[PDB]
């Protein structure tokens, strides 16, 4: 019931994301002179570097702010993409699915420490 947890397992989670081959894409913001038209189909840049920054600075409340904008990464991806069989869309999905697997418990655990906190 701890109340805090979520934010090492989501640094840890983070820490696994930037492992990952999949994240290579999404670990810094789009460079507009290799995609000019960036900003003309995506109004809010997202990505993991900018997450983990957000989180180390003590400006994530909640994990669910955190999965917000984690979820934004791969919306981006996803309205970008010409193609769903695009190289970078694709990477998007497999690690959009490894990052639901494990931010499920992070979620649960901090909604059930939460509730515990009001009973
Ligand atoms: O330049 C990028 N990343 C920073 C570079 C890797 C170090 N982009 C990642 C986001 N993005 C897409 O999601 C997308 C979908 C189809 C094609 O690209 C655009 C390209």
């Amino acid at each position: 019931y701890d109340i805090q947890a979520w934010k090492k397992q989501c640094e840890e989670l983070l820490n696994l994301i930037f492992q990952c081959e999949d994240s290579e894409p999404f670990r810094q913001p789009v460079d507009l002179l290799e995609y000019p038209d960036y900003r003309d189909i995506i109004d809010t840049p997202m990505d993991f570097a900018t997450v983990r920054e957000t989180l180390e600075a003590g400006n994530y409340e909640s994990p669910m702010e955190l999965c917000k904008d984690v979820r934004l990464i791969f919306s981006n991806s996803k309205a970008y993409t010409p193609s769903k069989r695009s190289r970078i869309y694709s990477m998007s999905l497999r690690l959009s699915a490894f990052f639901e697997e494990h931010i499920s418990s992070v979620l649960s655990d901090y909604k059930s420490a939460l509730r515990f906190h009001k009973r």
